[PDB]
């Protein structure tokens, strides 16, 4: 039932990005089977021109996607394959519809897509899990990512040169590390401060790296931006993982403390990322109304 899954995936037709709606910031995955998410994931790679520019063989990409999917735990309510899949979908939408793509190199785009998909690998749940605060969990996710990338039949980066490979690995690792909330909160001020003074510049390597970090977090939290019926559903998953009527005020606090400023910053960098900011605002209104 495993080469069977790979067999079906590799033989399947891959519908267009438009058809699959993966270009929409409002995308949801509730009605999709695992096979269909795999198909959407192929489409993200091919439409970012990654299959072409880095010579990936179809059967390798398919095997790699299936390995990644398999190394998330289904019994974990929120931190599972569908979350990673959604995080990647948002990266794709921000690159395409949000027009971030033109601001980045091909290697950067390759790394973010892989990192988005891999960023929570083997997660066991926020409770089912350090005093050092050295991003232990994120190191483990990257380690898992690297292992899958090096597995026989799964080497989607085999087509890159040695120098290519090292730089993309570095970006992938920084990107996954960035998804540690502690790190996001540390580095936030700098990003906000820079945009505040109109001093933000992507040509500076350091600010470029800072932006990739912020982008990762924006995609990671992207459920908070979804249409109301979708956000309510995802909040339901987050709630069961966390505690495996006080929820509305919690959601408002979360949106204020962590989310709103990020999506505001993102829209300054790219106007077309506005729908994430807008969606987050509409959700704040809805949760706040419930808070009474
Ligand atoms: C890069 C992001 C880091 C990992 C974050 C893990 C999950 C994020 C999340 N967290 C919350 C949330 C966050 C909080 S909280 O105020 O930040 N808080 C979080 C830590 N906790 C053990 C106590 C409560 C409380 C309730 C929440 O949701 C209940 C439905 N809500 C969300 O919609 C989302 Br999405
Ligand atoms: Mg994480
Ligand atoms: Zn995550």
């Amino acid at each position: 039932e495993e080469t069977r899954e790979l067999q079906s995936l590799a033989a399947a037709v891959v519908p267009s990005a438009q058809t699959l709606k993966i270009t929409d910031f409002s995308f949801s995955d509730f009605e999709l089977s695992d096979l269909e998410t795999a198909l959407c994931t192929i489409r993200m790679f091919t439409d970012l021109n990654l299959v072409q520019n880095f010579q990936m063989k179809h059967e390798v990409l398919c095997r790699w996607i299936l390995s990644v999917k398999k190394n998330y735990r289904k019994n974990v309510a929120y931190h599972n394959w569908r979350h990673a899949f959604n995080t990647a979908q948002c990266m794709f939408a921000a690159l395409k519809a949000g027009k971030i793509q033109n601001k980045l190199t091909d290697l950067e785009i390759l790394a973010l897509l892989i990192a988005a998909l891999s960023h929570d690998l083997d997660h066991r749940g926020v409770n089912n899990s350090q005093l050092y605060c050295h991003s232990i969990m994120e190191h483990h996710h990257f380690d898992q990512c690297l292992m899958i990338l090096n597995s026989p039949g799964n080497q989607i980066l085999s087509g890159l040169s040695i120098e290519e490979y090292k730089t993309t690995l570095k970006i992938i690792k920084q990107a996954i590390l960035a998804t540690d909330l502690a790190l996001y909160i540390k580095r936030r001020g700098e990003f906000f401060e820079l945009i505040r003074k109109n001093q933000f510049n992507l040509e500076d390597p350091h600010q470029k790296e800072l932006f990739l970090a912020m982008l990762m977090t924006a995609c990671d939290l992207s459920a908070i931006t979804k249409p109301w019926p979708i956000q309510q559903r995802i909040a339901e998953l987050v709630a069961t993982e966390f505690f495996d009527n006080k929820i509305p005020s919690m959601q408002v606090g979360f949106i204020d403390a962590i989310c709103l400023q990020l999506y505001e910053a993102l829209t300054h960098v790219s106007e077309d990322c506005f729908p994430l900011l807008d969606g987050c605002r509409k959700n704040r209104q809805k949760w706040q109304a419930l808070a009474e």
